[PDB]
């Protein structure tokens, strides 16, 4: 008989329950860990993708406190170029009083790698990357544990993210490898095909609440990627345990992102697009799709919204700070017709609200 | 692991079973209290929101038996003025035979007030309200206690409503606090974003389950506020134990709401907007959002179509009264396909009903 | 607590699997019984509705074998007319070889009735009808239980159908009050609202199930009534372990059914009410809306066409009868996905199908 | 009571753990059996529909390894001409190294018969026919079972494929008549009627699952049949336990597929129809629809891309055969907030994706 073993939940099927609060949402701290040796000062993360990802994006991420990852579609020098970018970057120090910075004083950045790329390695390193992401579509394989082994036995104290993985049997693999951070996330992405094409995939919030309980047995911190739609998204990965999260749609149509804007129907639009898509690769079978998304303003002006509703949840509850946070957490298990009713609902929406489209 | 307490369920979820029964619907009595001290006649009142509840939407609900609760968007001076417009208001002593009125023949009138207005509770209580609502995003809350405390210590008989909760530790803090009444809903609401902004939120069936099984032990009636869509919700609401129901976007479209009629597209609307939205408020992270509502006409034409639904709502299930409706209830959960089954399927309806839309 | 007594299922949450068989279609036997003394020679019954069922649907539906029931909305006299048009309706003989006919070979027919109405029970007993109809929103009431008491003592030998229930509990009140059969369904009709006015109903198939095992004790014939959008419903109606069922959409749009054709958009439609709509009716508080189907030609036509599913469906079962159906029967139940993949998918319909639209 | 056996489910229900691996997509084994004494390189099969394989489909099916199996609503002539041509068809042998072919170097072809079909049988042998399928809507029958024995007497070493079914008890009765497959599927096909017609079936997923189990005992290889809408049902399917997959929709939009393209609104497509339904079969009583899919190129293209993903999948897994696919192969159960972000989310797809539609 086939083995199912468990009934696996996303982020449409919690919510989190309110708790006694003395805590207004201005004054929780939203600092976290990105990996055992960085933390950030907000636990948002640039999607490593050519249309979310590059200098500039990461630039404005790590302002905010944050990170942004350079993606890998591109030769070794041009990403050596993009980091350094990034690095070199540093008004400023309280127009941006958050800002994510390393102890020279310079914007902290992260870049993709993939499997066996030790020559992309090593110029990353020299350009001064504080963190590298070896990213694949699974993480789980013989290929990305023999990277990790070979990257840390060369640059012992190199932060290395590693994914992406589903399961506690991958956390327990990757962290035994000594991965300074996992990323959590097959098949969630907006853009992403993979449960589609291949059947494989876990819903995200139960992947991520099975990796973080392995996971935190090595103390090794859980990055939630793909699958993030609104503000309370973000508020529910990080209650159930991860420490930072990966976003790319949300990020995709801001002024900081790569491509330029197109109008279409007389509204204003940006590429987004999987990074496994026809496009991004280039008979191939692809993971992803090539898409659009509404332009959204600035990075700034989203981060604000994402990171408000952050705010407005962890006040909610009652938490001083996100350790706190994952600590009161107590979540119920809706229907569609509890969804239905958490959303918009009876009435017809006049005007664009900044949170919720 | 993450802890999920349970799986809540809204009013979509269920249904009520029929009972013998010996009564008619327009035998039944719908009398019920709002607080530990007063009662209404009607179990309905009005949204304290600025698209809804003013002197004039107050003064017809009280007339009709139940209670309009003037809010709070507004400077004290102009809420005393509300407040004394419906005290002042009293052809009509049969015309509205079921009027709620106070021992001075006046009718009944709440007011909203916010946390730390002791200001605006002076002013309105020697314009003579009746009760005063303390409501906040998140009445679970220190803000709220204290000030609920402050309130009875200097006006130990002033009827005092507080809310919103959605949990039984949130009812019994209040309820210790010394409140005569608490308001159930976090996110239900038609214009709420709570749920999807902050990820917080509790389907309000198992709300007001949880919080009238506590409130129960201190004798302190449970309002249950926001997601009624249909006279049936209504039914639901109360036959769980709540004592009362209060309604944002089923009277925003009325005659007696603020806000004036406009036409689109050959119909006529009103403004409905949530009281956190952007609109209401004047960067701010909202959690409601602004929008409209067809034209219904009288409040006393939908009132009656509501309180219809109810009566008929008792008639099946046999009971002569709201208390008696409560002990006799017995409900059945409901799937998507049990729900496409209730509402109206395979007709496509020609002509408007007054209680379906 | 609130008291949840069951989970209960409606005919879109199962399916029949298939069994053994040794039979084909056209040779199963789909004779059943409606009452206790009258049998019928096919299953279907056409609705007591002003929109369905007079004289000549009544014919046509005792002719293929079945039950017409000449609804109540009209006075006694022409309810009279209606009931002696059918008794005396009778190259028939073989063109209609399965008709349903007393001992004086004359076409059965029903008439409906309400409480209290003992002159129209007086009329139509001497008009020679052949059953007795009592339907109320509430069958499990004190003025139906009477009504079926004061019928009983003055027409010992008439046979009576009370409905509608949706309980046990109800069909054990009815039976010991000794109707002859028990018609279920409480919020289930296509043009009912009962459910979202009031707040009360049974999903049909839990309905059919809990009423079935209740009257088998008294061996009395459950009627389901009402929900039944395809032919594939009549058989699980049937195989659940009701007797026969009752059909109002599926007729309301046939040459037989009062009413004339009309043309919409270059197609024709028939008027098809609630008889607890508006219109029917003539402030009222409605349970039912007024609405349209398509015109679908003959009733034979369609009766063809649900007979033919239902004996599909034995022959599945390997059923030789409706006894034997009922006893082989075993369901599953199935989720959203199952019903999307039950119904035709991925592929764009462009031939009109007799008995699937 | 009713007997509800199980809660079933179908491919949209469920989704595939990734496991550790060692292999890449390319390098994965995906040859599988047809039957106990037939192995196919590819694990797919062409369904048996006069839209869908004649002797070019049934042609290119085993040049790319897999088979077709000809339809049988034609004369006997006719399919023995359709069979003669696929058999006689063999540049091309490593233009198709993975040809599917019998001991004397000649593509391996299927055709269907039905009950009683003696004289068929006779002709399609003497033509070489290497398997027959012997099709009905209901395999669990006595004409079915007496035709697998007279087949078998009259010819022991024909490769026989009786369908369909979807019970274990049904997979034991045609296992213990001898056959060398069973194919599954009762009512998931995509023109697939019966379900709603006849509220026979089971959901997919759960159909498989319970009769490989049973099959299993006999050594006797499953087909999975119906109801495939994307590559990654094609990997859940072989995941569960079944053999082969039979797939229609997917295939009848090409160039090989009989019929011929036809523009509509500036877009091309190809009829697809149910063999059930009323315009294959010539009042009838259908049990499928008439329809039309998109163009969609050559087989192979579309081979390719459903070939694609399947080697996704057992890498995903870590597979590095079938055999292993199915022993490593992990489920969980999901929602439908969960296929709803398995699938593209809140991003406009502007390029056609080569496996996603
Ligand atoms: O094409 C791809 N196929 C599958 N997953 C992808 C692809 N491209 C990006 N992703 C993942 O999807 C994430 C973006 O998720 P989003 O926030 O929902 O748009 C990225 O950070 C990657 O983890
Ligand atoms: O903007 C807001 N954000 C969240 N909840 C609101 C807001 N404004 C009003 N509400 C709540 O929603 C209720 C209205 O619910 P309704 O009957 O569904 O429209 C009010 O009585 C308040 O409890
Ligand atoms: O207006 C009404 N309100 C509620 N139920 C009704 C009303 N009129 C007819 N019905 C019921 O609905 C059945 C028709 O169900 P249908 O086959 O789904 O259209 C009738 O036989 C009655 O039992
Ligand atoms: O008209 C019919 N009624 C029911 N099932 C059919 C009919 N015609 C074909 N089928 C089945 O549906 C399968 C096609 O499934 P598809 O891959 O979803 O299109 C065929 O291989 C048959 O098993
Ligand atoms: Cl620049
Ligand atoms: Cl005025
Ligand atoms: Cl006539
Ligand atoms: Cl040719
Ligand atoms: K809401
Ligand atoms: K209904
Ligand atoms: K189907
Ligand atoms: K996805």
């Amino acid at each position: 008989a086939m083995k199912i073993v468990k009934r696996a939940l996303t982020f449409e099927d919690v919510l989190l329950r309110p708790g006694y609060s003395e805590v207004l949402p201005k004054e929780v701290k939203i600092h976290t860990k990105l990996t055992k040796n960085i933390t950030l000062n907000m636990p948002l993360i640039s999607a490593a993708m050519d249309t979310v990802t590059e200098h500039r994006a990461a630039i404005m991420m790590a302002r905010l406190g944050g990170l942004g990852v350079i993606h890998k579609n591109m030769d070794i020098a041009s990403q050596v170029r993009e980091v350094k970018r990034v690095k070199k970057s540093e008004k400023k120090r309280k127009e941006y009083p958050d800002a994510n910075k390393d102890n020279f004083g310079r914007l902290r950045v992260g870049a993709a790698i993939g499997v066996g790329q030790m020559d992309r390695v090593d110029a990353l390193v020299e350009a001064g990357v504080d963190v590298v992401v070896l990213d694949s579509a699974h993480g789980h394989s013989k290929g990305i544990i023999d990277t990790v082994k070979a990257i840390k036995a060369k640059y012992p104290n190199l932060d290395l993210i590693a994914g992406n993985i589903a399961t506690a049997a991958a956390a327990k693999a990757l962290c035994e490898a000594g991965v300074d951070a996992v990323k959590v996330g097959i098949g969630p992405g907006s853009i992403c095909t993979t449960r589609i094409v291949s059947g494989v995939g876990v819903p995200q919030i139960s992947a991520i609440d099975e990796c973080v309980e392995e996971a935190n047995k090595f103390g090794v911190p859980v990055i939630a990627d793909g699958g993030i739609k609104y503000s309370g998204d973000i508020a529910k990965a990080l209650a159930v345990g991860a420490s930072s999260v990966m976003i790319g749609s949300l990020l995709a149509g801001t002024d900081e992102s790569p491509g330029e804007l197109f109008t279409y129907q007389g509204r204003q639009y940006k590429s987004y697009r999987g990074m496994g898509s026809l496009g991004a690769m280039q008979k191939l079978v692809p993971e992803g799709i090539e898409g659009r998304v509404p332009y959204v303003g600035s990075i700034r002006s989203v981060v604000h919204q994402l990171l408000g509703g952050l705010r407005s949840s962890m006040g909610y509850v009652g938490a001083k700070d996100i350790e706190d946070f994952q600590k009161r957490a107590e979540f119920v298990e809706i229907t569609t017709a509890g969804l239905k009713e958490s959303h918009v609902h009876d009435v017809t929406i006049t005007h664009e609200a900044p949170n919720y489209k």
